[PDB]
C-alpha cells in the first residue's frame, strides 16, 4: 500500500492523491490548480485516469474537486463517492466553475458526466474494493467535509483533506484521526495559529456597531461557498444588539448555496441543528437581501449607508465587491472587513498596506474607509490545531501549503519525535 501525490505538493491548489493498494487504484480528491498554477489544469494528470477503480471526494471546494470533470473527459467512468452535502454542493460549485471560466479544460458535457457518477457516502460508512476498506471521517471544514481512512494490507492510512477550524460554531468539531501507519496531512497554516474565534467575533460586532451607527457601510469581501453564510450566522445570532440596517448578500452564487443550506441541517453543529429544530433558519438574519442582478448591485454603490454588504471574489480577484470598494473606500465612515485569507501581492494585501490611495477598476481611489482583518474567521485548522490533530501519529507526509509553512510544521513534528516529509509530485510514499 502506498499513496502518490498528484497536486498540492509544496503548493495549496490541485489536491489529488492516487492510492495504490490491493491491485486497486483509488483517487483521493481531484481538484483544479488555481492562482499562478492555473495552466497546469491543461497539463496531464501524471497517471492514466482510465485505470482508476474509484474516486473519493473530501469536500466540494474547487481546489479538491475541480479536475474531476477532466477525469471523465479523458475516459475514466468509475464511481465517485462523497457525502450527500459534498455531492449537492458540487453541482452548484462546478456549474459555476464552468460558467466563470476563461480558458476551459473541460466542457459542460464533462460536468454532467461527472455529476452523474457521484454516489453518496456518509461519515462512518465503509466502502470495499478488493482487500481495501475505505471510510469518511468528520473534518468540519465545510458541510459534508471529511478525511479519508484507508485500511488494507494490514496497514492503515489517513488522508486529511482540509481540517476545519474547531473554534468556530457552524460546522461540528473535526474528529481525531484513528492511529495510522501513515497520515497524508495539510499544512495551509503550518506556520501560525489563528486569533481566537470568540474575541474575533467580538471585534467583529464592535466594528459593525460603530460603522452602522454613523450610518456607514460595512464592506465584507467573501467566498460564496461557506464563509458568506457563516458571517450571516453571526449576524443572525447577534442581530438583536446590532443597529437596524439592510444586509445585502451581493452574490447570486452565495444565495444558491444559502438556499441549499436548509437541506443540509444534519451536516452542521448541534448548536446550528438546535436552531433548525425550533423551526428557524439561523442563516437568515433580519433584513437579509440577496441581490440578483448588476443593476441593483450598482445602485448599492451610490446608496447611503448604513448597510452591511457581502460579495465576492473573496480574494478581490474580481467581482461586484470591487465596485463596492471603488465607491465606498474614500469615505472614512465606512469599514472594509476582511474575513478571509488574502494572498500576498494582491489588492487585499495592497490595501492592508494602507497607501494614501489604491488602484481599483482603473482609478486611484483615496483610502479613507477603515480596514480590518479578522483572521479568526479562517476555515482551516491553525498550527496549534494541526499539531493536535497530528498528535501521536508516527509518520506524517505533508501536502497543501507553501514549502515554508510545511517546513515550519515539519520542524515542530520532528522535534516531537514524529517522522515527516513534504510530499513530492509523482514520488509515492509507502503506507
Ligand atoms: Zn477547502
Amino acid at each position: 500500500m502506498r499513496i502518490v501525490p498528484f497536486g498540492a505538493a509544496r503548493e495549496v491548489t490541485g489536491s489529488a492523491h492516487l492510492l495504490l493498494a490491493g491491485g486497486r487504484r483509488v483517487l483521493l480528491d481531484c481538484g483544479m490548480f488555481q492562482g499562478k498554477e492555473e495552466a497546469r489544469n491543461h497539463a496531464p494528470f501524471g497517471f492514466d485516469p482510465k485505470e482508476v477503480d474509484a474516486v473519493l471526494l473530501t469536500h466540494a471546494h474547487l481546489d479538491h474537486v475541480g479536475r474531476l470533470p477532466k477525469l471523465f473527459r479523458e475516459g475514466y467512468r468509475g464511481p465517485v463517492y462523497a457525502t450527500r452535502a459534498t455531492v449537492l454542493l458540487m453541482e452548484i460549485v462546478l456549474e459555476d466553475a464552468l460558467k466563470v471560466m476563461d480558458e476551459p479544460f473541460f466542457g459542460p458535457e464533462d460536468v454532467e458526466e461527472a455529476l452523474g457518477h457521484l454516489r453518496p457516502l456518509e461519515y462512518g460508512e465503509w466502502l470495499r474494493l478488493g482487500a481495501l476498506s475505505l471510510a469518511f471521517g468528520q473534518a468540519g471544514h465545510l458541510p459534508g467535509s471529511a478525511f479519508v481512512v484507508a485500511q488494507g494490507e494490514g496497514r492503515t492510512l489517513v488522508y486529511s483533506g482540509d481540517l476545519g477550524n474547531r473554534e468556530k460554531d457552524v460546522l461540528p468539531d473535526p474528529s481525531l484521526p484513528p492511529l495510522a501507519d501513515l497520515v497524508l496531512a495539510e499544512g495551509t497554516y503550518g506556520d501560525r495559529p489563528h486569533r481566537p474565534y470568540r474575541e474575533t467575533v467580538r471585534e467583529f460586532l464592535e466594528i459593525l456597531e460603530k460603522t452602522l451607527s454613523q450610518g456607514g457601510k460595512v464592506l465584507i469581501p467573501t467566498f460564496a461557498v461557506e464563509r458568506a453564510q457563516e458571517i450571516l450566522y453571526v449576524l443572525y445570532t447577534h442581530g438583536h444588539r446590532l443597529p437596524r440596517a439592510p444586509i445585502y448578500l451581493d452574490s447570486p452564487m452565495a444565495g444558491r448555496v444559502l438556499s441549499l443550506y436548509p437541506r443540509l441541517v444534519r451536516y452542521f453543529s448541534e448548536e446550528v441543528q438546535a436552531h433548525f429544530l425550533q423551526g428557524k433558519n439561523p442563516f437568515r438574519p433580519a433584513g437579509l437581501e440577496v441581490v440578483e442582478h448588476t443593476e441593483a448591485s450598482k445602485a448599492l454603490n451610490r446608496a447611503p449607508g448604513p448597510m452591511v454588504v457581502l460579495a465576492g471574489s473573496g480574494m478581490l480577484a474580481g467581482g461586484r465587491i470591487l465596485h463596492h470598494l471603488k465607491h465606498g473606500l474614500s469615505d472614512p465612515r465606512n469599514a472594509l472587513v476582511f474575513v478571509g485569507y488574502q494572498p500576498q501581492g494582491g489588492l487585499g494585501a495592497e490595501i492592508i498596506a494602507r497607501p494614501p490611495a489604491v488602484r481599483i477598476l482603473g482609478e486611484e481611489v483615496p483610502l479613507r474607509a477603515s480596514v480590518h482583518t479578522l483572521g479568526g474567521f479562517s476555515g482551516h485548522a491553525g498550527q496549534d490545531e494541526l499539531l493536535d490533530w497530528l498528535q501521536g501519529e508516527p509518520r506524517v507526509v505533508l501536502v497543501v501549503g507553501e514549502e515554508e509553512k510545511l517546513l515550519a510544521l515539519g520542524k515542530l513534528l520532528a522535534l516531537r519525535g514524529q517522522e515527516v516529509s513534504l510530499a513530492r509530485f509523482g514520488e509515492g510514499v509507502p503506507v
